[PDB]
């Protein structure tokens, strides 16, 4: 739809205070603080594919909206994920350990607007068309 594409990131606010409030090491922090990942969404009926990519780790998911899965985010934690579209905004919730973060994805002009909030924190994080 909207989303579909290969979208290079062009900005982030936060995300260092984004990945410290989830509890991510010194280690994996650095590797996502100035990484520049690709985003690549696809559809293929009724199942979303996200692949991040970036030099030192790629990840992948695949879904159907509004069917909690299974996942194993970026910073090795095991969720469930669960995500809906509302009003064109791709929104993705994780579960684990009695916490949750949210993940909204939207376009806004030629942008790809990701907000990422954890308690307090909110990071914002902005994608353009590769
Ligand atoms: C948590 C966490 N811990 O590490 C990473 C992480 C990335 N997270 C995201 O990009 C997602 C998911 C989190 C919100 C922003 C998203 C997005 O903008 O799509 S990219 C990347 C890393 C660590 C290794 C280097 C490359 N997330």
């Amino acid at each position: 739809d909207a989303f579909v594409g290969t979208w290079k990131l062009v900005s982030s606010e936060n995300f260092d205070d984004y990945m410290k409030e989830l509890g991510v090491g010194f280690a994996t922090r650095k590797m996502g603080g100035m990484a520049k990942p690709n985003c690549i969404i696809s559809v293929n009926g009724d199942v979303i594919t996200i692949k991040t990519e970036s030099t030192l780790k790629n990840t992948e998911i695949s879904f159907i909206l509004g069917q909690e899965f299974d996942e194993v985010t970026a910073d090795d934690r095991k969720v469930k994920s669960t995500i809906t579209l509302d009003g064109g905004v791709l929104v993705q919730v994780q579960k684990w350990d009695g916490k949750s973060t949210t993940i909204k994805r939207k376009r806004e002009d030629d942008k790809l607007v990701v907000e990422c909030v954890m308690k307090g924190v909110t990071c914002t994080r902005v994608y353009e068309r590769a």
